[PDB]
């Protein structure tokens, strides 16, 4: 297991424009297109992302290409964020994947309220961190995925992704 296989499980793969858990137009492996309610606006973003006139449908190769870029961009974002870099640097590689997972799903604006969780993770207070992480809109709206990500932070293992 690694961040790519992990996010592939959590995000799935769909080759036509679909709406994510929040109702936003998305494609491929959790590639958010736009928060706009306009499908035409989504299609435009898709064409710009892929570099061709797609009309809402992409190939598996194209989806994986966007996916690699999105994972790369999430990591690069963490490393450029003063509030996230120290915690991320303090973690082992399995828990780093869990961190990248959260940023991929909610962005850096989404993780701004996790200040206390982040402190507990940097302190390696894994059970306490896990309890704090669950006290969130994130956990309530996507409990099954949050539980997997939280178990990864708690244990530093891939146990929550075995069987899947
Ligand atoms: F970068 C992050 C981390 F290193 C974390 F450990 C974490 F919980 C987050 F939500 C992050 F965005
Ligand atoms: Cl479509």
């Amino acid at each position: 297991m690694n961040i790519f296989e992990m996010l592939r499980i959590d995000e799935g793969l769909r080759l036509k424009i679909y709406k994510d858990t929040e109702g936003y137009y998305t494609i491929g492996i959790g590639h958010l297109l736009t928060k706009s309610p306009s499908l035409n606006a989504a299609k435009s973003e898709l064409d710009k992302a892929i570099g061709r006139n797609t009309n809402g449908v992409i190939t598996k190769d194209e989806a994986e290409k966007l996916f690699n870029q999105d994972v790369d961009a999430a990591v690069r974002g963490i490393l450029r964020n003063a509030k996230l870099k120290p915690v991320y640097d303090s973690l082992d590689a399995v828990r780093r994947a869990a961190a990248i997972n959260m940023v991929f799903q909610m962005g850096e604006t989404g993780v701004a309220g996790f200040t206390n969780s982040l402190r507990m993770l940097q302190q390696k207070r894994w059970d306490e961190a896990a309890v704090n992480l669950a006290k969130s809109r994130w956990y309530n709206q996507t409990p099954n995925r949050a539980k997997r990500v939280i178990t990864t932070f708690r244990t530093g293992t891939w146990d929550a992704y075995k069987n899947l």
